[PDB]
């Protein structure tokens, strides 16, 4: 009375589960129920099924309908299987124990269950200053361990660039945009850059990226007192500081020295008189300004003095000397 055994309609069932689905969730079965059907009559045509194989601990499968869940106290993971493919045996038994078998073919889909990760999370880089549009700065790159939209990552900077940084979408290059980088502007950036996935609940991981201008020695010395005018007694002996002339460098290591590099000297009556480069000096350190020749209303009763000042660290010339000169006009009085 047993002369059949059972028959499954398809011999390989090609089916999909979502990863992270809740225990008691059913396989996605694409290509009919899974069904085996056996030709005897009355009770040596009733079936029992059984699920077999490699990772069919992850599931359960009811012994009347053949229908397949996930088994609770377990997690499915697509990013612990490579390739997603699992493969598992369907058997199904008569009460005789004979058999029948098919294929059960499972793909486990993707879930945007994994962040943008940066490795290392932080950047420190060193930039020097004066560099043309469009150089390369650096390049940071970030990892997602999911695939398809839910792996491929768009970089952005949330904030920070200011305008002068920017980064490419892709291939997270930051490069300078069209503003110069100066650092006596700024000498510091700290940039707040973003990777983001494209799975439809878009993930996103930051990583901060710190950015630090190297000097060139390109800015010109600058006098904080270019004019003065002072009144000296025609008493007053070589010797007498009358005046200090200071300035002021914004890069980082200025060798400062100040020169007088004109003397006019001017009568009571407003003509020239020659040769009176000896009547004033300049301490090449601090800018003090001394009495040096002996002095007289009725020889000078005024002097121009224009004094001037060179970085001798400077790294290029045209931003080495002041711009203006200082200026001190000397008005001798009568005693
Ligand atoms: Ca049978
Ligand atoms: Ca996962
Ligand atoms: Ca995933
Ligand atoms: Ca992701
Ligand atoms: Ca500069
Ligand atoms: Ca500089
Ligand atoms: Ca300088
Ligand atoms: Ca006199």
């Amino acid at each position: 009375e047993n002369d059949n055994h059972p028959l499954f309609t398809e011999g390989t069932y090609q089916a999909e589960v979502m990863e992270n689905s809740p225990a008691g969730t059913p396989l996605t079965v694409l290509n009919g129920p899974i069904l085996a059907l056996d030709a005897d009559e009355d009770v040596y045509a009733v079936v029992t099924y059984q699920l077999l194989g490699t990772h069919s601990d992850l599931f359960v499968i009811d012994n009347s309908t053949g229908v397949v869940t996930v088994r609770s106290g377990i997690i499915i993971d697509r990013e612990a299987f490579s390739p997603p493919f699992l493969e598992l045996l369907l058997l199904a038994e008569d009460i005789g124990q004979l058999n029948g078998t098919a294929h059960l073919f499972i793909t486990i889909l993707d879930d945007n269950d994994n962040w943008p990760t940066f490795s290392p999370p932080t950047y420190t880089v060193h930039l020097l200053e004066n560099c043309p549009p469009g150089f390369s700065v650096l390049q940071v790159t970030a990892t997602d361990e999911d695939s398809g939209l839910n792996g491929e990552l768009v970089y952005r900077i949330e904030a920070g660039a200011q305008d002068r940084f920017l980064i490419h979408p892709v291939t997270g290059v930051i490069r300078v945009g069209n503003a110069t980088i100066d650092r006596e502007e700024q000498e510091s950036y700290r940039l707040t850059v973003v990777a983001t996935d494209r799975g439809t609940v878009p993930l996103s991981g930051t990583a901060i990226v710190t950015i630090l201008i190297d000097d060139i020695n390109d800015s010109r010395p600058e006098f904080l007192n270019p004019i003065q005018t002072v009144s000296v007694l025609e008493s007053a002996e070589p010797g007498t500081i009358i005046a200090n002339v200071t300035a002021i460098d914004l890069d980082l290591n200025p060798k400062l020295e100040y020169h007088i590099i004109s003397i006019v000297a001017k009568d009571d009556t407003d003509r020239l008189v020659p040769d009176q480069e000896d009547a004033f000096a300049v301490n090449i350190n601090t800018g003090s300004v001394m009495v040096k020749s002996p002095l007289n209303r009725e020889l000078v009763a005024t002097y121009e003095v224009t004094l001037s000042v060179i970085d001798n660290a400077s790294d290029l010339p045209e931003h080495s000397v002041s711009v203006p000169n200082a200026k001190l006009t000397v008005n001798i009085l009568d005693v």
